[PDB]
């Protein structure tokens, strides 16, 4: 089960491959490396073999090579599934880092949503601008038609938020695709 | 597994048997239609095979006619569980539809309680009088035996609501009793 | 310039044609007849030639007929642009009724979203269910890959309100697709 | 898959010994009565064989006798653990009572915290002393090494919100260590 | 129609020149990269031929090079413009990026007044100070003779506020100055 | 007395080693700068000699490569000290810098806990992260097994309340367990 997806524009070039069943083997490497510390917990958390390499105009902001990573992975992963057939479709899940809880339900079945309600107090985690988390996840949404909910419970520090919601949005990916349920199809 | 219960009244006359242990298939006509099309969240998704044959007066107002179909489905899933035994007794589980969370919790131990916390803002459906909502699983908790917690996250659509804790009763319902521990007995 | 999409499910069956280079012709009959005075208006206002036929169960609630043409109006939208080349891609406009002004803007550009910020009155205009406004152009929106912000500045009336909307979100189709600037491509 | 902790100061001499892989087999007789009914949950819904016997100062106040039977019980899980592979590591789970949820989040990794949430209305149970049940937590939580998240969610019995807590700790204990991912390790 | 200004002071090294009437050409290289992706947004939706060289101390803040900047494209602006015959002298338009709305409106005739009701919640874009967005149109105001009206109506994303701001001015530009109405002057 | 621990993960590479009886010496080169002008308080004002060798992915944030000194200070201190005997035992005080007093209390016996009370007003001091230093003191609180309380009682300037806190908590670390009482044991 594989999907990969390359695409390049004047801006970026952005070559991405997922496949959905597999190990905790990662890969993975932007323009800015924050990211690529946050693809490292979808792939051994979530059990998947993602594969990015994107190259792009990181002289001036990172805004535009953050959503062609994030809308080319919602591209590749609506290609790893076909017609949805014997699959759980429902995939929720909360996860504790220090301090901080983050709730993320998903639903996979057509229609795009983003619910956020995630409030970080700073504006630079290392050098990642911030404002840019919940538009990986809206550029995400948008293209693998997928319902939503990311939901901060507690937790007050940027760099723990951030990587418990990356953490619960990968258990609640291998939860709503990846397991079976008893029915055939 | 099953369980059928038959009652009759001087208002209603209702028919209802349920395969706990079954597929995903459905025939149940209510006199109001509605009704019918959230029967089928808990036989789809609940993987159970549900039968419910209710004639009663829509003459008069729809409030008789949907106590004792939910009256009948909780003798016969009172009758479809035994002396319980090596189940898991324990069902949570939320489920998003379009910007609609719910989150059901349930028990099935003997003793009854329905703690209620939605808000929907219309007062029609499409002739569903709405308020018949929380009276379904008043009158499904009282004869099951079951305590039952539904908790409304997010969301302002008044079917987008109603179906997603039918969608979320179906899948917390099918956790509890149907599936099974490592323990015998 | 002609876009048509057929679209069958279990639950309805729709046929939707769009001439987006067109006259004011119009025959488009839903299931529910308040839907075919709003279509007008896209029609006459527009200069669209919209043709849309869909069979679906209103023996139920109106929701999911209101779906199913919304989203085929879109796919049918999004086929009949081609690879966007020679058009003004920006569409804004204001029109009154009696008391009541929408303020509608849109981008027709790949990426999705929708801000609604009416507020009507009363519940039912003449049957039509009135929280389902929005979702017609929620699902117009995620198949036509557009941004679409409507905004109303004065009125209540709910006839008023929902009139005014369509026949300035027509205005605003027919300046950013089917007009053309200066320049070629 | 067993720890065993002795461990006795000039307050409380006390015993601990824990099967982690186990059944519903329960013997634990502190020197307060109370906990030996909360011990029992843990042994029942958490499938986990636990063995305490401590003798300590109840002479005077209870609550040097439930540091060291919990500071006890935190060394043997810990030890019960070896080099940690090939466990989920991820433990959430919400268990109603009669009116009462509580929501039990862990995570098992080294760091310790204890976030606790809980508002208990009376001072007294039977005769414990009721301000020691977060004491009970914080004492597992720093020899455990463990981030754990308890909060209520609604409900007003002093007996009915800690037997709400010690049934969801010990589903969300046997979700995290006992049970195994399709990983290795 | 061009206007070309050289302006050297001893702090920045400013050349500018602007065709008018023109196509959606653009080189134009500031000292600080972030101008560089807003100044091509006044050359393909304004459909100017813009012209920037600036060389200045970025060795300390970008305060000193984006107002020589600014001012040097006003003086060139004045300078395209002669005497005003013939045009319509009027601009107005909003355009929606990704959830912000901005409306820019603009008059062209002599008096300089700058109205500026945006808000951004960051500090920084990618490096660009942020704080200097209004005292861009401030300096571009007092020597091109205009007044200008900039007003936000949704939107929370810094990158998305200006550049929905340099889309809307732009084509405000080109309404008002390069198309001409039916009269001859 | 000399505690010395070695420490590598897949992140960090961290060597530290610290003789608790000793004179105002400090080679301690951490990843990040501003790490080693807060090392030197604990050396010259405490008069310990620590030492501290780590090599970390400052690539990315400055996160991981603070919690694995901090971790490692605190090994090394809990293997500095012995059978805890003939030992003050409680170390308290309060230093000024300009402006600015923090009080630090601890205990150094068993049980972990922090409490954290200041509110530094900027997000970096050169360029550190300054939501690391609560961070510090949690991770040297954990693996010490020290009560500590730390408060704010006046002061608004970034470097001079970490500088304030760090000359305190040198001073009240000297004092209770480096200086002894008139008992032996
Ligand atoms: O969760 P872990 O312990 O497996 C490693 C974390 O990814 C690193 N970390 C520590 N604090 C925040 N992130
Ligand atoms: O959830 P789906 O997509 O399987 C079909 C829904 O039952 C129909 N629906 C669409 N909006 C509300 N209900
Ligand atoms: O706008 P008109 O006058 O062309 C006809 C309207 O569509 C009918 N109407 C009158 N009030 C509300 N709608
Ligand atoms: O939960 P049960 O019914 O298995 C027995 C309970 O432990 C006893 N109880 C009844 N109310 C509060 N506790
Ligand atoms: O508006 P577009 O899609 O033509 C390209 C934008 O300039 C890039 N962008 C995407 N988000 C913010 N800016
Ligand atoms: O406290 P001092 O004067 O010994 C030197 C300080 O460490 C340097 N300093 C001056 N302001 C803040 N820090
Ligand atoms: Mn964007
Ligand atoms: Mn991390
Ligand atoms: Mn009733
Ligand atoms: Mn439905
Ligand atoms: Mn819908
Ligand atoms: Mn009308
Ligand atoms: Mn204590
Ligand atoms: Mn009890
Ligand atoms: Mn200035
Ligand atoms: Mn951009
Ligand atoms: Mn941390
Ligand atoms: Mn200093």
């Amino acid at each position: 089960r594989i999907g990969e997806v390359k695409r390049e524009t004047k801006e970026t070039n952005v070559s991405v491959k997922i496949n959905l069943d597999g190990h905790g083997v990662s890969d993975s490497s932007t323009g800015i490396p924050f990211l690529d510390h946050m693809l490292d917990q979808l792939a051994s958390h979530g059990l998947f073999d993602v594969h990015v390499r994107a190259t792009g105009d990181t002289h001036i902001d990172d805004h535009h090579t953050n959503e062609d990573v994030a809308l080319a992975i919602g591209t590749a992963l609506l290609k790893a599934l076909g017609e949805r057939k014997g699959i759980n479709r429902f995939g929720d899940f909360t996860a504790p880092l220090d301090e901080a809880l983050i709730h993320v339900s998903l639903d996979l079945s057509g229609r795009p949503y983003l619910g956020y309600n995630l409030e970080i107090p700073t504006q630079r985690v290392g050098t990642y601008d911030t404002q840019l988390v919940e538009h990986f996840f809206q550029s995400l949404v948008n293209t693998s038609g997928m319902t939503l909910h990311i939901r901060q419970l507690a937790g007050k520090n940027s760099h723990h938020i951030i990587e418990a919601t990356f953490k619960a949005f990968a258990r609640a990916l291998r939860q709503a695709t990846e397991s079976d349920p008893r029915r055939g199809g």
